[PDB]
Formats: structure tokens, C-alpha cells, sequence
């Protein structure tokens, strides 16, 4: 017995689809994940509504969704709307529309939610033999971060939650609140810090962050600048998937693209075009999330973190696995 589900993710910076199988065994790839950077984020960290352009894009990537869907059944479809959705008072107009587009009204799922999935995503298929829990799940996004870690397999399962949290700080709110000018100044560099170190305390007062032993980063600002450590000319999923990057290459790229002209960053192939003008804004968060995560960690078991597995397994994966296995019951 199997069900086969289309999943899509609808982010602040792009929009996601994937369709698998899914049975006792985990998931089996149908559709591999298609993405559209259709920004529908933009300007909602001020306006606090969405633009009719980023509106329109998503009807487009919508459309062009349901038209891959209905080139193999499924049994189900869950579409899953995060911060960009969150923040927009004008939700309501956006789920009406999505759902006469595709059949199903979105899900503004919480916070805590969304880690959760994402933590399930990125965990499921992690190799035990390479990798020591507790797993710190961080995923890095264009409105929120979450920060999700679960047991170390002894006191607590590895895959069961043991804390979860989601900031609302990422590389496009960050770029639209403080990196003003291309390139960025220090002035703005040091008031986009302050802000992220400040939602990182807040952050650890709910997550132990300090109990991680492997920090697992998911989502389109970590591989990206994990892709540009490598030296890439042109983005490979299955390379960077899975690849390990020292704290050393880490902040170096991130301060590298961080300071760099978006004229500058044009010249990465690697990096998709929907996401150079808000790169910057990703690698200030990664590069103090990195720093923040290592510090506790010392100060719990005396251990420094020193790199980080980039995953290209996130929230959409804990989403069609979820809901797959949930069909699988009822």
C-alpha cells in the first residue's frame, strides 16, 4: 500500500513543488523539486501585505503547478504557506486564488510547525554512520529561520523534537530592513547583525541549541554559499547535498558575497538569479547563526562546532512525507 502526493512549499522567496511515493520505506522521488523564485515576500517585512506583482508571479508558478500535476494522479495535495504569508493581511485574498488555481486552500502553518516538517525532511535521510546527533536542523529563509534539534539517541530518540523555534529574521527581510546600498556599508552590515544576535537570544531561550553535535543546513542561502565554497561555475544539487563545509570557507564566503556588488555576484552562475539581491541578507544570518550555535555548544559540552552538512532535503520533503504517511492511516 502506497500513496503518491504532491507537495508544494510557498515560501518568501520562492515557491516549490515535489510529487512522490511514499509507503513503509520513506518517499520515492516522482517529480524531483521544482523551483520558482517568484519573490512573493517582497516588501511584505515593511508593507505588511503582498505586492499585486508578487501576487501575479506566484498565479503564474500556480498555474504552471497544476498543469505538472495533472500530468500523473495523486491521491492528495497539500500546499504550504510560510512567513512571506504569515506577514500579509491580505492572505485571504491569496489563498482564494490559489485555491480555485490548484483545488486546495494554502495552510499558513505556525512557526513551530514548520520546524518541525523541516527537522523531518532534513533528518530522515541523514547517514548515522557519518553523522552524530543531537542534529541542530537550521532552516535559513527568505522571512524566518528556524532552529530545530532533536534528541541524541540515548536520553531521546534522534528524529523526536527536543526543541524548536522560529525567528523571524532572513536573507530577504534582512536585506529589505538594512542592507540598503549595493554594496552594503558596515554601518548596515553592524545594524543587520545587531538584529539577527538579538533574535538568536531569543531564539535559545526556547532551544538548546548547545546540545548540537552536527548542525544541518537546509534551504536557498545555505547552498548556495555552500556551492560558492566549492568553487561551482553552475548549481549542482547532488554535489552540495550531503557536502560538509569547515567554519573557515564558511565565513569566508559569506563575507565575500556579503560585501560583494550585485554586478559582482552576477558574475556566480551558481547563484540563481531571483536570489542575488538578497544573498547578502543570507549570508549575515548564517555566518552569526554558525557563530552563536558553536559558542553554546562549547559552553554545553565543551565542544566547538567547526562545519556544517549542507542538506538539500527541507521542508517540502517533511511535508510530502508527512502527509503521505498520514494518508497512509487515514
Amino acid at each position: 500500500e502506497s500513496v503518491t502526493v504532491a507537495g508544494i512549499d510557498c515560501g518568501t522567496n520562492s515557491i516549490r513543488l515535489k510529487i512522490a511515493r511514499v509507503d513503509a520505506d520513506g518517499m520515492h522521488e516522482v517529480v524531483p523539486r521544482i523551483l520558482r523564485v517568484i519573490r512573493l515576500g517582497q516588501d511584505v517585512d515593511k508593507t505588511h501585505r503582498f505586492a499585486d506583482e508578487a501576487l501575479e508571479r506566484a498565479y503564474v508558478a500556480a498555474r504552471e503547478f497544476a498543469g505538472v500535476i495533472a500530468e500523473h494522479p495523486i491521491d492528495g495535495l497539500r500546499f504550504v504557506a510560510t512567513s512571506a504569508t504569515r506577514d500579509a493581511e491580505n492572505r485571504e485574498e491569496f489563498e482564494d486564488e490559489i485555491e480555485r488555481i490548484l483545488g486546495v486552500r494554502p495552510e499558513v502553518i505556525p512557526g513551530t510547525e514548520e520546524a518541525d516538517l523541516s527537522f523531518l525532511g532534513a533528518t530522515s535521510v541523514v547517514n548515522r554512520d557519518d553523522l552524530p546527533a543531537p542534529y541542530l536542523v537550521v532552516d535559513l529563509g527568505g522571512g524566518s529561520t528556524e532552529l530545530v534539534i532533536g534528541g541524541d539517541g540515548v536520553s531521546a530518540p534522534t528524529t523526536q523534537v527536543q526543541g524548536a523555534f522560529s525567528m523571524n529574521i532572513g536573507s530577504v527581510r534582512m536585506t529589505e530592513r538594512h542592507l540598503t546600498n549595493d554594496p552594503p556599508t558596515q554601518t548596515q552590515i553592524d545594524e543587520a547583525v545587531a538584529d539577527v544576535d538579538e533574535h538568536i537570544d531569543e531564539a535559545f531561550r526556547t532551544v538548546d541549541a548547545g546540545k548540537a553535535r552536527t548542525i544541518i543546513g537546509v534551504s536557498g542561502t545555505v547552498t548556495t554559499m555552500t556551492a560558492l565554497a566549492m568553487g561551482l561555475k553552475e548549481y549542482d544539487h547532488t554535489v552540495v547535498d550531503g557536502h560538509r563545509l569547515s567554519f573557515e570557507d564558511a565565513y569566508a564566503v559569506d563575507d565575500k558575497f556579503l560585501r560583494m556588488t550585485r554586478a559582482e555576484r552576477r558574475e556566480y552562475k551558481t547563484i540563481h538569479p531571483g536570489r542575488i539581491d538578497v544573498v547578502g541578507g543570507g549570508a549575515v544570518v548564517w555566518s552569526r547563526v554558525l557563530a552563536r550555535v558553536s559558542e553554546a555548544a562549547k559552553a554545553d559540552h565543551g565542544e566547538a562546532i567547526d562545519s556544517f552538512v549542507a542538506s538539500e532535503h527541507g521542508l517540502l520533503d517533511g511535508i510530502v512525507l508527512d502527509y503521505g504517511r498520514r494518508l497512509l492511516a487515514q
